[PDB]
């Protein structure tokens, strides 16, 4: 083990929970992993895959992002900060993507999932871009149950870091679509206390958080550090107690550890 991994292990021990980290340094394509091949509940970090799948569809259906989608009262689930402004109205697939990614809107995520034909459609997109690990099984809000040992709606830190890299820095998406995803992630409103809080303030960050039961506290980020090649960082955290409180500080602390030397 390296000193990086030793520090992450000590953080995990202090936290009481289970921590998963994957860093990809694109300067030399090295990775740093901590429980990198263990499954964790994705919660809302899965919204990146759903939005990306719709972006992929738009590469052959060029006006797809502008398509209005009806929002009915019955569509609302447990956290609908943007969709609730459009009941008996509409949101375009672009608007749904922005709401899901930048405000963690769960109704918006369900519309993305439906556009893809269900959770299986999101998983099929993952497989199509070479993510062999990701699985989406449920809609919102049950995809956040985060039950210990439940493989539903999980991935590994390594797989999600590789995928996020391919989506945002690589070419799993077309050029316009990649840029759009980066724009959405950069404008996220929910990440100030998570990975962003542990990184130098001069670094540019795009991220998507996740939250669920068992105090599950997640964040995945693409990072442009000062004067060096970009990074991808996944920090997944989950706890033994179903009713555990969020621990965004653990993610910030993991980011702080990872940033050393970079």
């Amino acid at each position: 083990t390296s000193a990086v991994q030793q520090k992450l292990a000590a953080l995990e021990k202090s936290s009481g929970g289970r921590l998963g980290v994957a860093l990809i340094d694109t300067a030399d394509n090295t990775q740093v992993l901590y429980r990198g091949d263990e499954r964790f509940p994705m919660c809302g970090t899965s919204k990146v895959m759903a939005a990306a799948a719709v972006l992929k569809q738009s590469e052959t259906q060029k006006q797809l992002l502008n398509q209005p989608v009806e929002i009915k009262p019955a569509d609302l689930v447990n956290y609908n900060p943007i969709a609730e402004k459009h009941v008996n109205g509409t949101m375009t697939l672009a608007e749904l993507s922005a709401a899901a990614l930048q405000y963690s809107d769960n109704t918006a995520m369900n519309k993305l999932i439906a556009q893809l034909g269900g959770p299986g459609g999101v998983t099929a997109f993952a497989r199509a871009i070479g993510d062999e690990t990701f699985r989406l099984d449920r809609t919102e809000p049950t995809l956040n149950t985060a039950i210990p040992g439940d493989p539903r709606d999980t991935t590994t830190p390594r797989a999600m870091a590789q995928t996020l890299r391919q989506l945002t820095l690589g070419h799993a998406l077309g050029e316009t679509q990649r840029a759009q995803l980066v724009t959405w992630l950069k404008g996220n409103t929910t990440g100030a206390a998570s990975i962003r809080a542990g990184l130098p303030t001069s670094w540019t960050v795009g991220d998507k958080t996740g939250a669920g039961d068992y105090g599950t506290t997640n964040d995945i980020a693409v990072i442009w550090p000062q004067g060096r090649a970009p990074l991808v960082l996944v920090t997944y955290f989950t706890q033994p107690q179903q009713n555990a409180e969020s621990r965004r500080d653990v993610l910030a602390s993991a980011a702080r550890i990872i940033a050393e030397g970079l």
